[PDB]
This record gives C-alpha cells, sequence and structure tokens, in this order.
C-alpha cells in the first residue's frame, strides 16, 4: 500500500530507480514481512566509510589503516605498495573477465599475507590508526546500526579486506553491536607473531555463495531472514547474498560516486537503487523506518 512518491529519500534527484514499481512491491514485502525477516548484508570500504569526505580530507581502506602502523618492520609498507601497484590495476580491468582476475587476486591476497608473517603486532596501533577515522562513516550510520540492533535485524559486514581494522573502526564508532558479524580477511597469529591471514580467503571476487552460503557458519543467524537487504559501492558487491537460497526479495543498493556517467547504465543495470554521491544512510534508515512503523503498528 505504500507509494514511492510518499517516500521522500526515494524522490530525491541523486536517487536512480531502472524500474521505480519493483523497488515499491518490494518495500511493501518487507513491510509486510516485518523486521523478524529482514537481514542486512553490507559492504565495508567507502559503502561504510565515506567516498567523499565533508571535508577535503582522505579516508584509507582497511589494508590502509592496517600498512600504516609503526609497529611494522621497515619493508612493509614498500613491499605492500610494490604489490598493490602491481595489482590494483589489475582489480579493476573492465576487459578482463572476473574468472581470469581471480587468479591475480589469489595472487595478490596470497603474498600480501606471506608478507604479514614472522613479526609480532599489537591490536592497539590499529585501533590507534582507526579512531581517526570514526567521524568518517556515512552521515547517520550510528543511527542505522542503532535502528538494526533496536529491531534484532542481524547485520553482516562482508569485507574482501583486513577485518581487524574494520572491527577496529566499527568498535570505536559504537557501532559494533551483538547483531553485526564481519565476515573478512583476518590476521592469523601463531606463538606470538604473525602468520598470514585465516583461511577462507576472500577477495573482491568470491564475495559471494563461493564464501557465504548454507554451510557456512553465519548461515544459522540467518536463515529465518528471507528479507535481504544488500549494500555496496561496487558492482561485485551486488552478488554478496546470492548464498542465501531461501531469500525472496532483495533490495540491492549502490553507492555511485566515481566515474557516474560511464558507470550509471551497468550500476542501474545492477542495483534496484542507484544513489549517486550521497554520503549517508538515510534511504537504508528509510526503509528500515517504514519497516518499523508497521511493526509497532501489529
Ligand atoms: N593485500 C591487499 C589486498 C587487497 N587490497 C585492496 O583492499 C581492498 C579490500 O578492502 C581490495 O579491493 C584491494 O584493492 C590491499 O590493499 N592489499
Ligand atoms: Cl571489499
Ligand atoms: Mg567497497
Amino acid at each position: 500500500r505504500l507509494r514511492l512518491q510518499d517516500i521522500p529519500a526515494l524522490t530525491q534527484d541523486h536517487c536512480r530507480m531502472r524500474d521505480p514499481a519493483e523497488v515499491e512491491r518490494i518495500i511493501n514485502e518487507f513491510v509486510i514481512g516485518g523486521p523478524e525477516r529482514m537481514q542486512i548484508v553490507s559492504d565495508f570500504d567507502y559503502t561504510i566509510t565515506k567516498q567523499r569526505t565533508e571535508d577535503g580530507g582522505a579516508v584509507p581502506s582497511s589494508f590502509g589503516i592496517f600498512n600504516a602502523c609503526q609497529s611494522l618492520p621497515e619493508n612493509f609498507k614498500a613491499e605492500t605498495d610494490k604489490l598493490y601497484h602491481k595489482y590494483r590495476p589489475i582489480e579493476i580491468d573492465p576487459h578482463m573477465p572476473i574468472a581470469e582476475k581471480v587468479q591475480y587476486m589469489i595472487e595478490w591476497w596470497t603474498k600480501s599475507g606471506e608478507l604479514t608473517s614472522g613479526f609480532p603486532f599489537d591490536q592497539s596501533e590499529i585501533d590507534q590508526i582507526a579512531s581517526k577515522y570514526t567521524h568518517a562513516l556515512r552521515d547517520r550510520t550510528h543511527e542505522f546500526f542503532a535502528d538494526l540492533q533496536r529491531l534484532g535485524i542481524p547485520t553482516l559486514v562482508f569485507s574482501a579486506g583486513l577485518g581487524n581494522s574494520v572491527v577496529s573502526v566499527l568498535r570505536q564508532a559504537n557501532v559494533l553491536h551483538p547483531n553485526v558479524k564481519v565476515v573478512s580477511n583476518f590476521l592469523q597469529f601463531r606463538d606470538g607473531l604473525l602468520d598470514g591471514f585465516q583461511q577462507p580467503m576472500i577477495h573482491t571476487f568470491n564475495k559471494n555463495e563461493t564464501v557465504l552460503n548454507e554451510t557456512s557458519e553465519y548461515y544459522d543467524l540467518v536463515h529465518t531472514r528471507d528479507h535481504i537487504i544488500v549494500m555496496g559501492d561496487s558492482i561485485g558487491d551486488a552478488d554478496m547474498a546470492s548464498g542465501v537460497p531461501a531469500s525472496s526479495h532483495i533490495m540491492k543498493i549502490g553507492f555511485l560516486f566515481d566515474h557516474v556517467e560511464a558507470n550509471m547504465k551497468k550500476y542501474m543495470d545492477t542495483f534496484d537503487i542507484v544513489l549517486v554521491d550521497d554520503q549517508t544512510m538515510d534511504v537504508p534508515r528509510t526503509l528500515l523506518s517504514l519497516i518499523e512503523k508497521q511493526h509497532k503498528l501489529n
């Protein structure tokens, strides 16, 4: 019974939709269903953090947060810079198929894990770096996660980055509530020393059923959660929830900032909602608020 023209955040100029009718229908499904059937799957880097800071200030990735620590050997930032310079162009190569990218991404993550080995490391360094960027989350992220917790909605942060940094940022932002789980590449510690990352490897091209599916540990938390909101700033992010078999309705929300017109067609074909230069969580928040309205009514 909800109409799109009565939902202000969806009517704004930056909100692009290939098919507003299907979006409206999905929203109505969400609200009929209630919070108890809702689940969230969100990318971290430049989805939860800002692509454009209100200030001119730059925001580093999770890996960027790690690599900026002092406890690192003096060779580390050099070697990681070399690796990045090598594999980053490949990661964002439009012409290259994903089935060709995967090998090279495997190379990147492998070499990186092997780089981060043999020296001890303290979480508090990470924390010290991460505390400077709690102010760089999208506007109303705190309120968004507050909503999620209050509604008891399982929220997954699915990241191909460095989980320690992610968790540090989220914790220090006072946003990592009991309902929030993080699946990412986490540091592995052996006998007081680093030993790469803990299996399984999560790269940019397996943020999907190959990693998150019915066999996964997290599935038991959300096997009753058939209404999914997926949030991301990259095309790949759109398939993060492909491994949930009995999902009936999925709202795919994509945040477009870089190369707006070039990527607009792809993003519109990929996401149900495309948000252009939107550094807030006001749209997902809107959805949740409708769902909660219906919840109180019942
Ligand atoms: N060892 C690695 C592996 C990946 N990356 C970059 O971080 C992004 C995930 O947050 C990936 O998309 C990738 O660009 C990195 O900086 N260092
Ligand atoms: Cl990622
Ligand atoms: Mg991202």
